[PDB]
């Protein structure tokens, strides 16, 4: 129910070997480990977790933009990207985050589909 | 060797059934047409041309956004978002020309691979 | 030192009266609550600081992006945009936080400045 | 009424000397040369029209993103990048065309206010 997909807008690519870390607020207000990878050579990370385990909450999705542009031998602005948000069970089921890397900016958007 | 896709930002959803047309600059400087479609379901365009077909040269990607924004019974700003770029042999071989909407805005990224 | 401004994608205008939040990471890695204001009518935000206070460190500028949708009768896809940075670890610079803002999208971008 | 600025996602800057060319579409469906300039060291670009000349048409703003990559060593993807809209067709209003330039993609967006 949910995939995470890296542009780099520098290069045109795949943004390739970024880690990514997902997780869940818990009841107290902390945020808890949820599920990691790395993306692909086609800029995805996939596999992340179940319908079963996916349930309503509040998420947020760091992307280690930093390091990714630190290995191409880049300076950049950003320590990460976050992305924070509500998974609703009334909308559709498949949630993708995408998002596209510059140095100094970034783009993020959710496609949620059926 | 060439793709497009169109995005919703407004709905984080495809862009669906949005009119692309794609031209090739001629050698007296005029656009002429070359491949066109409709974004499917999964808001791609994908068919318009073979690799004998898609030499090297200018060509231009024509999205049809205001009558996709007037669809919806949204008022938009551009007449439509075009994407003009060089095709390059010696590049990686597909192209992914991606659009993300916005009733104000756009972005447009290319992403090129082997 | 240190402004912000916010653009709305859908009607083409600044994105007026959003709540924005900085924080700051402490010596014990908790974000300390470092300025709040709201954009103005032009989608500005100025007066979070001063160069005296605007130390090296590492920032997180929240912005209340939900907040502001929902007023627009959007229920929108994020809680809020997070732009987390060092800043000043080269000597004083001047920084613009922009933001622009669609339902199920934002960007972001940094301009960085050195007076 | 009508402005112009652009910013490099790359650097975090303005974007300076990029050229600026706009058209307006004439009654014989050609683009017409209307106004050009480049962009200052704010990455803005004023003084391309009066609103007496900025009549009702279809106008195309070309930012001529190629030849400013090339001038900071990078081969980028575009020939330019094209801003293509209607204006004033419900009275007169005051535009701004941004862009935010990165050498395979860029975004632009409308600001259109009423005086
Ligand atoms: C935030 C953003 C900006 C642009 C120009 C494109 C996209 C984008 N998001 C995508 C998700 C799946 C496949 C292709 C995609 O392209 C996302
Ligand atoms: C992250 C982003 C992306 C785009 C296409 C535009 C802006 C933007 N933010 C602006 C603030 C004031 C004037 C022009 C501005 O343009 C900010």
């Amino acid at each position: 129910p949910l995939m995470v997909k890296v542009l780099d807008a520098v290069r045109g690519s795949p943004a390739i070997n970024v880690a990514v870390h997902v997780f869940r607020k818990a009841a107290d207000d902390t945020w808890e480990p949820f599920a990691s990878g790395k993306t692909s050579e086609s800029g995805e990370l996939h596999g992340l977790t179940t319908e079963e385990e996916f349930v309503e909450g509040i998420y947020k999705v760091e992307i280690d933009t930093k390091s990714y542009w630190k290995a191409l031998g880049i300076s950049p602005f950003h320590e990460h990207a976050e992305v924070v948000f509500t998974a609703n069970d009334s909308g559709p089921r498949r949630y993708t985050i995408a998002a596209l890397l510059s140095p100094y900016s970034y783009s993020t958007t959710a496609v949620v589909t059926n």
